[PDB]
């Protein structure tokens, strides 16, 4: 069931700007994002923490909101002009979606804002106006050895990737890289507005769920330092996967889990995608260098676990089951297969993960 | 069982200096060590390749010798003076070990040398004299993105770690770190002469076998580049384990396998151990940050696979079985366990490895 | 002398894309750019070498063209669509500028291209069509310890910075950072299309001349390696300035000199500027942390030396003298002044450069 | 005949440089520099002293800041291998005719039995073995700073007659690794080691005795860059004296900075292994412009002429003896000096002038 291209013009989206995450214990979450990860506090009170990255000038990149059920409450994109908020509203209304408009914003530091239940069941916000704050990009007196310098992207779990992909292309995101097989199945797609590999991405699975939010560092050693620090704090069990080099994106990466199991990616040094004919790279799902370029196995939790998302009323969205093939199953499951070198049996894996591991 | 301390004085050992490895196909080994890893050729012909690291001034750190069966032929330590080779000869004769003395060396670029079949079945060489070559430490016109700058250590698999440790202590090696359990079994020990964490190390297991030879890089990014390069060359299947941060040693590391399955470690940034009261560090075998500080699982091959070693006639030394508990079995096997925080059930793994994998 | 805003719509410029440099000895230049700096050859013949950075997919980022006088021949920007090359043509005509349009390109690997002598006397090219090549961004088998990964920007020397700034703003470039004094003089401005600090910059001085072309590395150590390699090759005399951390741009940098003295910057880790209200940063010209954040002195040659530029016929553009104050003279000349802390005499410099 | 005769008494077995005691005039300002700016770790403090250690250290401290009226080095301390080596050090310096002081309970907190001496070159050396062990912070990445100082690496002493001091240090078991000489036979500097790095101390030709600097190492080059960046952000870039750079001698990445009393601190990383007894000694020509900074960056005159006072055992300032051998400053960057990039080549050489 294809999502039609509206007649109304798409809003001009600049970039991913922030996420609002609902958390169950604010103090424990603050300890994770401020004390462990070093994000900068823009505002806080008893109910909310507003956090930003080292180079950000908008009010925040992350809002932690106390609530009963941990979930993604909104993924927010900044648009180019105030008038793009009107465009967003008309666009989503034509798509048949629920929309909510607040002239004074939903969260502090954001002005006129539109939140929508998009056609994949995701809570998207579009805004232009935001309170500028001190841009800390040269505050080396604050710089941490693991400093998170920007918000980079979101990653969304959704059951039908081509359906979502077409809708995001209409909205103006261009696909930079994807994962497919020779039987017609799409497992994942990465798409951008701002000229990095992505602003959001679709990962095939039961959804809507939020796979992760990603922040970048300047250098690879900053990511290693996050791991080293987590060991020193004796919370290495909260390192889910990595560090590694991605095939898709070519970025150095790490996946870690917050106190409510919301997944955060730390990412650095992908490439420029701003040209309109930027070459799209398609990887085969059975290529064992596609997710970790060094062939390290992808733990099953990476495929199966992700965050609930909320509707505009704050209720959890119902999960829709993926009927397409499962990336986990076709690569590391019982009938799974992966290769190091296409057409070579040597360095291939049958019914198990790479490097001597099987599904727990 | 105990190896008695000789009356004769121990030779004064400076450091690990080189290893002679037998390889089955010299051209494929050359491609690995020179083309992929960038070691520098000191001499080569149809029978052998002599290699050194970027900062070395003695003739070589690695001798690749063509032969029928891939194996360790000699692990060589440089001693402080010519007279120390005579001391080594009297010491090992008093231990009742087979010795062989050659006034003009066993390999090119080494003069007066003593090879011995040591009490643990290992072929050790001791020498002083060596041919000096151009020290390439400032040849940044040659420097690779993955440059190996020094030879750091060896690691030996032996069935009885305390027996081996005591013998190495009598030789003047001082233990820096070890791994034990609460019921008094030792699984591994690291010991040094030069003022780093180790020059050699003992891993509990069936032996004698050589676990690995280790080279250093200057920085962590150099190790990441070795991985990246192996991905580009589509030999990621030869990355056995890593990259990571060690617990023991605190060094950043990677383990890779040469064309004959000889294991090479790439290592950087351990600490100073030259003071005679340098504090020892004992880890518990079930501490999941002891080998990889980030808790990443140790691949089973790391525990079970190792190189054959040769006796002084070039025949393979018979293997003696370990009867103490297995590190693999007590940590990641069906009956094993490991913890992130001592005492804490959260972040503990029972009957499987960390991060969600079981043994393949 | 104000350059009027045309009625015709400006072209939609994506980014700086390539420079064409005339060089006098193709072999010596090849050695510098390929052997020393490790740039990748897309094409080469007896008269020209076409080079690209590690992550590029268009044909080239740099064209070295043999000729009698070393100079900038074209600074090229890619536009979003084929129809934007028409927009660029109608725009520069209305500006009264000389233009030349070639459906098959001026250099190999570029299709329909427009060249112009712009109102500041610089040879700009606008194009969409380019021959795609193998993007080498994951070819870590080729990756050098000093690897240049992207083309980042150009920097132009021009006598009147406000004049040039207004023209580039009308053209769609937004100022990210600039250097001014409290007497109303502007010494420099940086401006962007692609969302880094700049695609081009204006440096106040006698012009038109090209100050430098800049390539990125992934990390700071890659720039260090470039220096270390130049010492090993015993060509450290071709390191002009750096390495350092910029005040303006916040980027780690190095300036070196090619065999014809064309200045090349290596640059890494500036910040994101793609929001349309990106805060502009204005530095005072006397702030000694503005160019080198660590306060290292800027050598006079950096201010006085720059490359000649050619007009559309291949002749050197005549240089027009700057009449506004000189950044060299007001900071490090005999009556110069700079400070470490605004208002503090301690750590200030009178009539000389910082650090002794 | 001015020679320092080798004693018949055996030399103490010296392991490494271990700590320095620096007298500072304003303890709070000094604490801000060493703790807040540089990130050293507090091992003990009170209203008179601050005891500080690096990230990987297990002995009590690497730096003792002592409040006093006149900023000076009070002691440069080396750890010896055994308690009996302190007895050896006493017999050895007594035979040299040096003034000595033995305190069985130490001179500073966390050190036990210790000997201080006014050595033949006028420097206050300490020899101890006994020290209180503390928590080794090597894996405390929860404390690790972007600019983390991980070890104490070395001292550098200014002395007028380098061969005279060098032979005295060789007798004490220090081995020269590198030096700087000219064709006429003058020695300008020498570096010498006990522990297996390029040096534990070094001698710089000049008026002495003065302490040139104390040096700490970082893990990687980016940690040094970060010190510079932090000092820029704190607007104290005027306290960055020289660097950052690649050294010729030692091949280490380096930075020189100045504490509140103008004590010079080097930050240093990635020299090479020197533990073999026939470690090749490297001699550089004083006119080689890559010997100090490998990239050819000039050495600011203050690096050659400024250094800290040292104290005698009563706490008074040691009188200075002026160098009569040729001055490295004068022969390289002074009115009659010169330096080269490539030996014998006028291109890239500097006459009566520093580089760049
Ligand atoms: O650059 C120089 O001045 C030579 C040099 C080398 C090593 C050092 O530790 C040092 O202080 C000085
Ligand atoms: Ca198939
Ligand atoms: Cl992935
Ligand atoms: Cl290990
Ligand atoms: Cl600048
Ligand atoms: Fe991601
Ligand atoms: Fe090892
Ligand atoms: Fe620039
Ligand atoms: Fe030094």
């Amino acid at each position: 069931n294809e999502i039609p291209k509206p007649v109304a013009p798409a809003p001009d989206i600049l970039r991913c700007a922030y996420a609002e995450l609902v958390v169950t214990d604010l103090a424990k979450s603050r300890n994770f994002y401020v004390d462990v990860l070093g994000l900068h506090v823009s505002y806080e009170d008893e109910n909310q923490i507003y956090l930003r990255s080292f180079e950000e000038f908008i009010h925040h990149n992350l809002v932690l909101t106390k609530g009963p059920v941990a979930a993604l409450k909104a993924m927010a994109f900044r648009v180019r002009t105030p008038e793009d908020v009107d465009k967003a509203e008309a666009y989503y209304q034509e798509l048949g979606c629920r929309t909510e408009r607040r002239k004074d914003g939903f969260v502090k530091g954001i002005g006129d804002a539109l939140r929508v239940e998009d056609p994949l069941g995701f809570p998207y916000e579009f805004f232009f106006e935001t309170t500028h704050v001190e841009r800390l990009h040269m505050r080396y007196d604050l710089y941490s050895a693991g400093e998170l310098v920007r918000l980079d992207h979101f990653n969304q779990v959704t059951p039908d990737v081509p359906r979502g992909r077409k809708y995001l292309e209409d909205l103006g995101f261009r696909v930079t890289e994807d994962i497919q097989d020779d039987e017609g199945t799409t497992y994942a797609a990465w798409m951008h507005r701002k000229g990095t590999v992505h602003d959001t991405a679709l990962t095939g699975g039961n959804g809507p769920r939020l796979h992760h939010v990603a922040f970048s560092t300047h250098e690879k050693h900053n990511i290693i330092q996050i791991c080293d620090k987590m060991g020193a704090l004796r919370i290495s069990d909260r390192i889910e996967r990595g560090p590694g080099r991605h095939g898709v994106s070519n970025a150095f990466y790490l996946f870690i889990l917050d106190p409510d199991n919301h997944r955060i990616e730390i990412y650095t040094q992908d490439y420029y995608t701003g040209d309109p004919d930027n070459p799209t790279i398609t990887w085969n799902v059975h290529d064992n260098q596609r997710r970790d370029w060094w062939g390290n196995p992808v733990v099953p939790s990476w495929y199966t676990e992700a965050s609930k998302v909320l509707d505009l009323d704050g209720n959890v969205q119902e999960i829709i089951e993926r009927t397409d093939d499962s990336e986990l199953e076709v690569t590391i499951g019982a009938d799974g297969f992966s290769f190091t070198r296409a057409g070579d049996e040597d360095g291939s894996y049958h019914g198990q993960a790479s490097k001597g591991f099987k599904l727990g």
